[PDB]
């Protein structure tokens, strides 16, 4: 229901239920919840890439039979990974599926991949952190759309939207996503994690609340032994290579 | 000075001094309120659309005309709307005629349609909300360009921003508005409603307090009619029939 | 290490360790804090121009010289500043270099200057503000893309992101700026001010806290001469003279 798989520092998780379009069910989150704890504790572990089996990502909550706790705990745990996300939407992404899409650092897209909020058209309202990502992601004016009217969006207008950072041929998505997981794997993954946090926290804070926390996570960043490898890097004009520690 | 019109479930709103721009004067935003907390009140609206009467959508203020808890109370009504708000910019939108334009949930604009903060140039701030609507409509750097040197934008340019999501010629614009404000009536008013609750919040919430609103306001949802609809309708492949509760 | 020189009612000031391409030090953190009160409290000022000397803007802390302490002084002034800030990028732009410059309420970068986060690299979260500005500016998919895989943007790439909102040939880049700032310099200062004022709040406040703060700051607006002169401008069909007060 999710496959694991680990590979040069790499956890790739992987939505397995192809026949009906990964669609998500309680047992499949509790599933994912796990493989994503598992994957924030084990040290060996330095990226995630998430992806769907099949022609789709995943086609949002299975409407064939608490429920919302189990999204927040998903969710909760997708964004507080202390880790770079990798998303490879090798398909359809439709309600709690994108929004689960969305929660990638870094977002790719098969040619062929599409998004649909979905939400609306069962009379119901974005869950899973739609509501919070998607107005961050592409703006109040898209999000508004995008959530009122549910439209299909294809690959490339997901990617002029900021919904995907890059868009692939199907059968290279997951050759360039591992690879750039890979690559991710090896940075400084202390500075990545502390990035995240700033970046979550960004928009309710107040400009002198915000330097303070910058201040705070600096600090921790500065004594990381990635940061001196990184000043030695740099001094010594060659490659850095970091532990993520 | 605002005529109000229903069909199929649809209030339409004009602003009605035309001959002045539908600049705005303490009276018509009396008379607005009125009719914005009519359509809150009448459970056979299931969708607003507001215009203006003549070449313009309006000037904003009345420069020929405390004040300002007037404003507020209409966007209050506005934004508060637990209806899907359509919005037809059938001429220019300037200072806080731009400020009501913005509160559409679904905007369209016509082709010689036009869009001015206009604010800087009386030596003001932005008011009725546009401080809050631009920067999350279409991000802080072209807000901080739009409101300091107050360009005219074109309709073509505000698509391109998000300003507005449809472009259509003028003699077309009402028909186009009123047909899309006709189609949402029929959809679901709740999950409409409840949707604009979570996107008003999302910004200064934390993921944490975002993801338990969506959980109260999601639990709401799963109690209406049309959300029991919505899951029958795709269960017996054909489409939904809502009613809005 | 700061060079100044006033002009027309602008302050230009230009950070100056040309040779290091002007890498950011205690000192010269110090001297820009300075030079900073000074503009902020010189009536005979009503707009800054920052800018680089030599080949660069800035490249960041110097990696050669609890003090954040210090970037955080400097970041308070640069936003509280009462007065429109331009800032022309000659050079590249990276680390709290980049900070620096997207502080700038108007931004012009020559062709041929470059941004790049930078902090990353070295194993380091963001600073000086970027946390909070970089989301801001030109949203949060383009920010966890620029600030996780740190690449160097062109102006050209930046112009279309919205981290400058002009591109200028090198030869010309001072001549458009100083222009630009020349032309704020006779604008409505304080309006300009309490604008920004709104800007840097709009992010953490409900719309109800927004309306008050507009409230409160449109009624100091509407006491400057500035506002009279406003409305008596419009009236008479000619250009305001704005004196900012
Ligand atoms: C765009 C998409 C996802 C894919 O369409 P196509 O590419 O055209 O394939 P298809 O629809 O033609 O059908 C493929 C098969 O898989 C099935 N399937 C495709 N989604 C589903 C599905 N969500 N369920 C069962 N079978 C499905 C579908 O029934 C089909 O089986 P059958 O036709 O053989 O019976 C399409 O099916 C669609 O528009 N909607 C279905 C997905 C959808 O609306 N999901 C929203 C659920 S709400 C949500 O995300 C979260 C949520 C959270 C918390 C609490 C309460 C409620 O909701
Ligand atoms: C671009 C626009 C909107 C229209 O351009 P054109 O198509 O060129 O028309 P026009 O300028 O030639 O004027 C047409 C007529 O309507 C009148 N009008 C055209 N705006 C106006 C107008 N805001 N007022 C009166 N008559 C107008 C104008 O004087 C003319 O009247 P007349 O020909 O009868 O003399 C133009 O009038 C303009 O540049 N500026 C007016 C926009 C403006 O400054 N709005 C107020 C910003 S502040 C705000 O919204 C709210 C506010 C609230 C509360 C408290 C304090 C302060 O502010
Ligand atoms: C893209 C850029 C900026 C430009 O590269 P190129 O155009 O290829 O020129 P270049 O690298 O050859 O530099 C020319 C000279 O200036 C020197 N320089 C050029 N930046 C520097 C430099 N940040 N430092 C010393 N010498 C430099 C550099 O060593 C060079 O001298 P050399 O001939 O002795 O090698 C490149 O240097 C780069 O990717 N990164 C350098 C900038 C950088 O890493 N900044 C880190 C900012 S960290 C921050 O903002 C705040 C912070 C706060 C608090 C506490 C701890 C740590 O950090």
């Amino acid at each position: 229901m999710i496959l694991k798989e680990r590979q040069d520092g790499v956890l790739v998780l992987t939505l397995n239920r192809p026949e009906k379009l990964n669609a998500i069910t309680g047992e499949l989150l509790d599933a994912l919840y796990a493989a994503l704890k598992e994957g924030e504790e084990d040290r060996e572990v330095r990226a995630l890439l998430l992806t769907g089996a099949g022609r789709a990502f995943s086609a949002g909550q299975d409407l064939t039979e608490a429920h919302l706790r189990r999204y927040n705990r998903v969710v909760e745990a997708l964004s507080g990974l202390e880790k770079p996300l990798v998303v490879a939407v090798n398909g359809v992404a439709a309600g709690a599926g994108m929004s689960l899409a969305l929660w990638g650092d870094l977002r790719l897209a098969a040619v062929g991949a599409s998004f649909t909020t979905a939400f609306v058209r069962i009379g119901l309202v974005p869950n899973s952190g739609l509501s919070f990502l998607l107005p961050r992601l592409v703006g109040l004016a898209k999000a508004q759309e995008l959530l009122l009217l549910s439209p299909r969006l294809s690959a490339e207008e997901a990617l002029a939207l900021g919904l995907v950072h890059r868009v692939v041929p199907a059968e290279k998505l997951m050759e360039e996503a591992l690879s750039l997981a890979k690559e991710l794997a090896q940075g400084p993954t202390r500075a990545y994690a502390l990035t995240k946090k700033l970046l979550l926290e960004t928009y309710r804070l107040s400009l002198t609340e915000a330097l303070a926390l910058e201040a705070v996570l600096q600090g921790q960043a500065g004594q990381t032994q990635d940061h001196e490898e990184g000043v030695r890097a740099f001094r010594e004009k060659r490659p850095p290579r970091f532990q993520g520690r």
